[PDB]
């Protein structure tokens, strides 16, 4: 169902001097849900229930996001993709996941998840993805409605737009959910970013990492690697498509449809589809896991 309550209480693990937060409920092989920008584990609160009894349900909060500690010093060079990966690789190692992990990913959680899978292919039982960064793109592939705003985040205007005005949280987030959110839901997303300044840096560093028109070259190279790999991987996949969707449309959606051993469903939503169609998403993920783990 819909609802504002979180799925569980956060547990914490020390990673490289910082405390990282995550939800971890149940037992069994892991079903790992990874949020992206400007969200946290809260994104999956109404989807995880569908997998009750199917595995150890885990949702990690990326460094500087959700209830995971903020990095200090922080500034323009902080919270880039490689730094997020360094922290997340360590947390996932610390979680003792074993070799039958089902990844459920979104946005930057998909770039991080796809990259981890390419590097630990034998430990990945299945991948469910939605509104993902499945390959490097061009501006022509970016949703028309926010193209100018995202070019702005990537310019020097970003510090004012995000560190001062918190536009990713206050405007982009609700602007890409079809239904109006309650105050409690909005409060959950605003919480890690209530403070003006560096506390909001993760939500500005992220759009500056999207692999568009070849920049930043480093993330473009990483996405090219996992795109090439996924397009050829026999690992079972669940493509949770969205209408109208946002990122995974046009060229990128056509490319994802060429991926092998994949099942697809379409749900109503723009980018943060978990807020619009949680039960349809959860049900398909549960059906996918039951197929992968015949009881
Ligand atoms: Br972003
Ligand atoms: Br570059
Ligand atoms: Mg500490
Ligand atoms: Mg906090
Ligand atoms: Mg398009």
């Amino acid at each position: 169902s819909l609802g504002a309550k979180p799925f569980g209480e956060k547990k914490f693990i020390e990673i490289k001097g910082r405390r990282m937060a995550y939800i971890d409920e149940g037992t069994g092989d892991p079903i790992l849900f990874q949020h992206g920008n400007p969200t946290s584990s809260y994104l999956w609160r109404n989807i995880m229930p569908h997998c009750a009894g199917l595995g150890r349900l885990i949702a990690c909060d990326l460094i500087g996001m959700g209830d995971s500690d903020k990095l200090d010093p922080s500034g323009p060079e902080r919270y880039a993709y490689a730094e997020h990966r360094d922290y997340l690789d360590a947390l996932w190692e610390a979680l003792d996941l074993g070799d039958r992990v089902v990844l459920v990913v979104h946005d930057w959680g998909s770039a991080l998840g796809f990259d981890w899978a390419r590097r630990h292919r034998e430990r990945v039982q299945g991948i469910a993805y939605m509104e993902a960064i499945a390959m490097p793109i061009e501006w022509a592939d970016f949703p028309e409605q926010d193209r100018d705003l995202f070019q702005a985040f990537r310019s020097q205007a970003g510090e004012e737009l995000v560190l001062q005005d918190n536009v990713f949280v206050e405007q982009v987030l609700p602007g890409l959910i079809l239904r109006p959110l309650s105050e409690a839901e909005m409060a959950a997303y605003r919480e890690p970013f209530l403070a003006a300044g560096e506390a909001r840096r993760p939500t500005l560093s992220w759009p500056r990492q999207i692999p568009i028109a070849g920049t930043p070259a480093d993330v473009v190279a990483i996405a090219r690697d996992y795109a090439g790999w996924l397009s050829e991987s026999p690992i079972p996949k669940l493509f949770i498509n969205a209408e109208p969707g946002a990122l995974t449309t046009g060229r990128m959606r056509d490319f994802c449809r060429t991926w092998p051993n994949q099942t697809e469903i379409t749900v109503a939503g723009a980018h943060f589809i978990q807020e619009d169609s949680p039960d349809e998403i959860g049900a398909a993920i549960a059906a996918f896991v039951r197929r992968l783990r015949p009881a």
